[PDB]
């Protein structure tokens, strides 16, 4: 279900495995920001969601370093996983940046992202 | 810095390991919420921060499941670590429940804890 | 182009008149009798570069018909052209005690359309 | 309790009036960011809150447009009103930027502002 190759509506890729124990892990390229290739990523999911229709809750780490390039910047992702016809995991994302003490009430961006498995 | 034990503004413990590569591992023990006992969390931080002063982004995750409770949801921290004698981890977090489609509009909440080494 | 009526995804629906002092003002006529008086701001001298003219307004969720004890503002920006839109991100507080306020704060989005 | 001088932890000042009929007016006036001196503020807060120690949700928006300075930027603030031996107002906001559509992903950032009457 989680498992697989999805892409937001920015075009970004999250190549991700749903491990059995609630483990997510993978790769997130992203379309846009100061970020090149491939990043690793880590996160949870909810390994036995309810069956009454429910999204399967589930959130994801990346840090914008690699051997390429560091934006001292982390992303995470918190959604649901919304399986049938279009699957899709629907999130709300924060982007913090590190900055100074004075900086810090503009460290943080939110947005959302929608993956589907296609294009 | 990051590695080691930290407690929050509302009495939570979070245990965590800051490894070489960038991951973050551990356990957090929520004192709020349908939380019982310690949940995995896995994440990721800057391992090369700017040395001028900024602090250094990371994140994790939790899913509320473990082999006592769950509770259907999943909450992301973002923030950044802070050094110095009253170091301190600075986070956002995004708290999403599995839903309906029909409900999907109250999913998520939003808030923000601050993690020191003493409490 | 803000002053009319906006529909969102949700089946809400919502007037209001754009002043040109930069105010928001009108009705919110919720989904999930449900009209409610909005009030907000937006930038009356946006750049003319192709950027969206930001705002917010802010809704509480009391009528004379019922109180939610709770309050809903977006902050967004409206973008022009032939398929208007406001783009907006919404943070709903709801009065809590303080042991449960580390709840009290739903966040989510909204796209609103002159049409539908 | 809402109608007075507020200051956040940035020092930053709200200057709010809290009408009978749920309206909120007043201005604020940032220590950072791309602003100066006073802007204009609107919001709306529950009239008639719960007694059960709840606090009263509001919420209101600044336009950073002023006579001196436009940021092109907004931000509203949605929180709670707490009284009791120390009146706090403790609000998380959102300020969005008006972006091009590819700049849109970064156009908002959020944090959490609170609010006392203790001048700095
Ligand atoms: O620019 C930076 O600091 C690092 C790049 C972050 C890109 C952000 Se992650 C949330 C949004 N979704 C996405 O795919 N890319 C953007
Ligand atoms: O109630 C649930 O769904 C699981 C427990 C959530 C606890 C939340 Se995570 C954000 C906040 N910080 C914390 O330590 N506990 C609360
Ligand atoms: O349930 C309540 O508190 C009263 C109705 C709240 C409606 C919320 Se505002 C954010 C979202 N957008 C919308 O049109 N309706 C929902
Ligand atoms: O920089 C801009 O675009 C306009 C100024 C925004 C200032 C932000 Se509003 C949230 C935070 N709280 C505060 O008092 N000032 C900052």
């Amino acid at each position: 279900g989680i498992t697989g190759t999805w892409y937001n509506q920015l075009g970004s890729t999250f190549i991700v495995t749903a491990g059995a124990d609630g483990a997510l892990t993978g790769t997130y390229e992203s379309a846009v920001g100061n970020a090149e290739s491939r990043y690793v990523l880590t996160g949870r999911y909810d390994s036995a969601p309810a069956t009454d229709g429910s999204g399967t809750a589930l959130g994801w780490t990346v840090a914008w370093k690699n051997n390429y390039r560091n934006a001292h910047s982390a992303t995470t992702w918190s959604g649901q996983y919304v399986g049938g016809a279009e699957a899709r995991i629907n999130t709300q994302w924060l982007l913090t940046s590190g900055t100074t003490e004075a900086n810090a009430w503009k460290s943080t961006l939110v947005g959302h992202d929608t993956f589907t498995k296609v294009k």
